[PDB]
């Protein structure tokens, strides 16, 4: 059968899809490569160009984090939901990290499923 | 008895509370007074200074909108949830409006309940 | 102007609406009148009959609680979101209470807004 | 590096974990093996025994569905969030399916991460 984690469009097989000739679902993560510990910084997450209507939109974005050295992983950092037609799939968070790891962005399209983005962030 | 809508701390009786000597829960809405129709703009919502830990944080922010002339109201625009300790209660949305109305921000504190902010926005 | 809490259709002015000739939005709360402290019980929340499609559904239900004697109120107990067309607006929670108070149910319709239901529960 | 989908504890490597000597995180899905199309049925999802407190609980459960023959997958069916200490990680949904596939349950623990359960459902 198939596992849930396999269902997710990784950014590697995100380019060789027929729907990525019309609309990008893979989230774009804007965030500094290095930050200071306990210091606040911005992370922007956005998807586009994609339609935005009742019948077809990015419904929500999930932001997770793999913390290096944490016993279990990942930690979910935030979740934002967008109203189709009113809100663009574009959001800025403010974060404080203690340790290095990887930011993950998950976008959900009501027609096109779950799309993943990854970004390394070091904490010095 | 008491109705749900009465339970919410309005920004009028938000100043005469004993807990607003230690921490502000009333959301701050940053958004243009006037925008063009169908044109995208930023709305920032933030709460602070408030603690941010497992035992005590702003768990989530809801962004709603009263659309003038819409038969029923309001329209929920977005919802963001923050992980205690990692995410600051500070978020930026991107919106497209068609008609004038009022932005509402609702913050939730796990100890201190529901707090409301209001901001008029005109669409010309 | 108008406050957010006033926008919510109470179950009193829920009967004298023109849309309640076609569809009920006011949640139905099924829960025992009295429970024992720290003891688990079921609470069912449902809305209907209402359409359930992409263009028109109950998007989500929020369950809150006014705890008698708690310094601030209310406590949000749960939140469930339903996929239009697949999930019925019908959910059962399991709760443990320590003190008496009032359960509140909030349903959201993407066309028809926010609807409220109230149910007293005693903890002996 | 590692992909997001790999981070998720499958129910296969869920038994050979040191924390499954103290608490089960893998969701239990109760649902009929076969249902009729467009006909409503119950799906119960629960996690336990697990602690339920501010510092440590199942925060939320996501219910997804792989629809056989659907161009893209999966469809998210529902999402429920539980207040630590008040709500048990136990929820019942009502669903209508049109086509056969697989139900997925994802539980989130604030310490122990993401846990997966799978259940085949036929629509005749
Ligand atoms: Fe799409
Ligand atoms: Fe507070
Ligand atoms: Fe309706
Ligand atoms: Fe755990």
């Amino acid at each position: 059968m198939k596992s849930f984690g396999e269902l997710i469009y990784t950014p590697d097989r995100a380019e060789g899809e027929a729907i990525s000739k019309a609309e990008k679902h893979t989230p774009k993560i804007e965030a500094p490569e290095k930050v200071k510990a306990d210091q606040p910084f911005q992370v922007r997450v956005s998807v586009g160009p994609h339609p935005n209507e009742a019948a077809h939109s990015i419904r929500w974005i999930e932001l997770y984090f793999y913390e290096e050295g944490r016993p279990f992983n990942p930690v979910m950092l935030g979740r934002v939901a967008f109203e189709p037609g009113y809100a663009e799939p574009d959001v800025t968070f403010t974060l404080k990290l203690k340790k290095s790891g990887v930011l993950y962005a998950i976008s959900y399209c009501n027609l096109h499923g779950l799309w993943e983005a990854r970004k390394e962030i070091k904490v010095e």
